[PDB]
């Protein structure tokens, strides 16, 4: 017998669990022998209102040829838009795009600026800096709000974000690193905002600390009790600073997985050698369909021989799950991992990824 690391279980309210299969199934398959969520952004995204568009919204770029996208957040029309260049030339938005993009007789060219959406690449001749996007008028037919996306395509200034893990569970502390880089300039950042957004739109704000002039660390406790149903969480951050007369604005995102520890593995023992059968004790908090997956491994070459999977419906309480391999001596074999999946969450809720020699079972 081998005792596995303890993991207190946590119950969750599941809406789709009743629809899951109640079939007790065992599968086996042959097999043979992402690490980081680091993400860089060369632009930013923001939500703006029609009231802000009327007054004018700052579009800040650091290099020529930035790409700008304006989409309504309601199923309504976009206003006729104007853009003020950094040299205070007021233009119809279309006149800030190339002659090619303004031409309706190219055919292959998309009608990139319409009443439904507006997308453009700023002509390199207009340079870079502070552009002002403004509405020509306001009516009760335009959308209330818009998503502005700015890709500063040819800027060497980027925002780098990452979390200390790809996967978390209920009660874990998440740590994020947020850094603003340019290999020529050293920035001093003070205006930073960051949060965690869940699949149902639930928000967990990050508590930030300044590590360096351009580096921030953020922490939060992940304590959502909701089922993510296979969907992921995102770290969202927004940074703004100034370097001389230039606005440095970057926003970034990175994904991470989250689960509720709805069930845990406790003890694993070898039941038989012919056929190679193992039994694992499981503590279940929420009635759902669970799958226990394991891999049999074999100077010396270590390689997987077969994967086994036991999937069944489990009510709250203690259970014994059985899994078998086809098959070599006990000394030349070991269990590569012990993973437990909750199909109600479509997440691994328990995993032991350390080798377990059969001589320990
Ligand atoms: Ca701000």
């Amino acid at each position: 017998g081998f005792t596995l690391p303890r993991q207190p279980t946590k119950a969750y309210e599941c809406e789709n669990c009743s629809q899951l299969s109640r079939e007790n199934l065992h599968d086996k398959w042959e097999i043979t022998n992402n690490i980081s969520n680091v993400r860089r952004s060369y632009g930013y995204k923001e939500r703006i209102s029609l009231e802000q568009l009327q007054r004018g919204v700052i579009i800040s770029t650091l290099a020529p040829g930035a790409v700008v996208r304006i989409t309504p957040l309601q199923n309504k029309s976009i206003p006729e838009l104007l853009i003020k260049t950094p040299k205070n030339q007021l233009l119809p938005l279309k006149e800030a795009s190339s002659l090619y993009n303004q031409d309706d007789e190219v055919g292959n060219n998309p009608l990139a600026i319409t009443k439904h959406q507006a997308m453009l690449q700023i002509k390199p001749e207009l340079g870079y800096g502070k552009f002002i996007l403004k509405s020509k008028d306001i009516t009760n037919k335009y959308a209330d709000a818009y998503m502005i996306s700015v890709l500063d395509k040819f800027s060497i200034t980027y925002l780098e974000v990452e979390t200390d893990s790809l996967h978390y569970q209920y009660g874990d502390k998440l740590k994020a690193t947020i850094s603003l880089h340019n290999d020529i300039t050293e920035y001093d950042v003070n205006d930073v905002d960051a949060r965690l957004v869940g699949p149902k739109g639930q928000v967990i704000s990050l508590n930030l600390t300044k590590l360096k002039s351009n580096v921030f660390e953020g922490t939060a406790t992940l304590d959502s009790e909701l089922n993510d149903r296979g969907e992921n969480w995102y770290l969202e951050t927004d940074v703004q600073t100034e370097y001389g007369q230039e606005i440095i604005r970057r926003s970034g995102h990175t994904a991470f997985s989250y689960s509720i520890p709805s069930a845990s593995l406790m003890n694993v023992k070898k039941l038989s050698s012919k056929p190679l059968t193992f039994v694992v004790t499981v503590d279940v908090a929420t009635a759902s369909r669970y799958a226990l997956q394991s891999v049999l491994f074999q100077k010396g070459e270590a390689r997987p021989i077969q994967t086994s999977q036991r999937a069944q419906w489990l009510e709250p309480g203690k259970h014994v799950l059985q899994f078998t391999f086809d098959n070599l001596s006990d000394d030349n074999l070991y269990l590569g991992y012990l993973r437990l999946i909750d199909y109600g969450q479509l997440k691994t809720v328990y995993q032991y990824n350390q080798p377990v020699k059969l001589s320990q079972l």
